């Protein structure tokens, strides 16, 4: 069974726990390239009453650094906002809770904006079929595959 955070049957408690960044995508590719602020490796999602605590690590010169962020529910169901390198809002267009989670985020900084899409897995990698489903979801948002970066070969410290 699958759901979308904006859907009526979404059960947020079911996305609690361990997650790993498998693939990131963006219509501003530099944001997720080696030195980008959005090249974030998710570790866990802690589900609270009206927020999600997101725990990540970032990488620089082969050195990991821990980063935690709190995302608050907005006025629209299934949407959350969080301040990080500008103002972000995001939703989870598709997840099956037990294997993958696909997120779509809009960042706004210095009067500009860009889209970020992320595929996270319960294990450190996902099947090629799920990775293809993610590439299709990116295409529906106008993000070319050349702007999709598989990070499954570099998501561990
Ligand atoms: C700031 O959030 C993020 N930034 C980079 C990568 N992934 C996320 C998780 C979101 C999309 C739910
Ligand atoms: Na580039
Ligand atoms: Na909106
Ligand atoms: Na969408
Ligand atoms: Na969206």
């Amino acid at each position: 069974e699958e759901a979308s955070s904006t859907g009526r049957n979404f059960n947020v408690e079911k996305i609690n726990g361990e997650w790993h960044t498998i693939i990131l995508a963006s219509d501003k590719r530099e944001k997720i390239e080696d030195n980008g602020n959005f090249r974030l490796f998710l570790e866990q999602i802690h589900v609270l009453e009206k927020s999600l605590v997101l725990k990540f690590h970032t990488v620089r010169d082969e050195e990991c650094s821990e980063l935690s962020m709190v995302a608050d529910k907005t006025e629209k169901a299934g949407e959350y906002s969080v301040t990080y390198d500008g103002f972000n809002t995001f939703t989870i267009p598709k997840t099956d809770y037990d294997n993958f989670l696909m997120a779509h985020l809009i960042n706004e900084k210095d009067g500009e904006t860009f889209q970020l899409m992320g595929l996270y897995g319960r294990e450190p990698d996902l099947s090629s079929d799920i990775k293809e489903r993610f590439a299709q979801l990116c295409e529906e948002h106008g993000i070319l595959r050349e702007n999709i970066i598989d990070l499954s070969n570099a998501n561990r410290c």
